[PDB]
């Protein structure tokens, strides 16, 4: 079913874009865990990295492309990480696949 | 060498040993050696790549791919309420290897934030 992020790519609700090309977008996470942290996110609504297909092997690369190019241009020139989560023990939040990119602090170990 | 000289690089050319999941041309999952989660491996690129922030435009299918193996891996070792993946960038991400590695955790709730 449909979520939020399904309809901040419709832009019925607002969110801080940060860039948006045919096929994804990336845009400033609404309970932000650094002080940079944002999320790419496919066009595509794949509920889940579970249940990716094979043939999107190159659509989840360019999300994450697109984060490390976003990632450079808010000047996480210090580092950052990138995170997907799955289902219930990965603490996933909405049922549409989206990179978390975190920066502008240490990130500590374990993540999570 | 292909694959280069990180520990990365020896554990791809069979120099260094692993506990090895899954291997194809384009990359290799193991176990991590120093797990935070009850399962915790790694997915690499054989090709080295020294970090995300470096890679290239053509890597998109062979990025993608880490994540796809990676979600094969943990649905064959069981994962099946859910885990998490990482990829870390820097001193700020807490990167310690420096060839591209994207780390899958399960087997216990995650929490947030991710560290
Ligand atoms: N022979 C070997 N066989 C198998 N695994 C090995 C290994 N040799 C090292 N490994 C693992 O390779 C991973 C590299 O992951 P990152 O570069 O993302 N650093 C994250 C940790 C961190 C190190 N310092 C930090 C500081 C802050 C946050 C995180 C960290 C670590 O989990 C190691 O256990
Ligand atoms: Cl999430």
């Amino acid at each position: 079913g449909d979520t939020i992020f399904g309809k901040i790519i419709r832009k019925e609700i607002p969110a801080k874009i940060i860039f948006e090309d045919d096929r994804c977008l990336a845009f400033h996470d609404i309970s932000p865990q650094a002080p940079t942290h944002f999320l790419v996110i496919p066009k595509k609504h794949i509920s889940q990295i579970s249940v990716a297909e094979d043939d999107d092997e190159s659509l989840l690369g360019h999300l994450m492309i697109v984060g490390k190019k976003c990632a450079a241009d808010l000047g996480l020139n210090k580092g950052y990480r990138m995170v997907v989560n799955e289902g219930s023990d990965g603490g996933q939040s909405v049922y549409h696949v989206n990179l978390h990119v975190l920066g502008g602090r240490q990130m500590h170990w374990p993540p999570g």
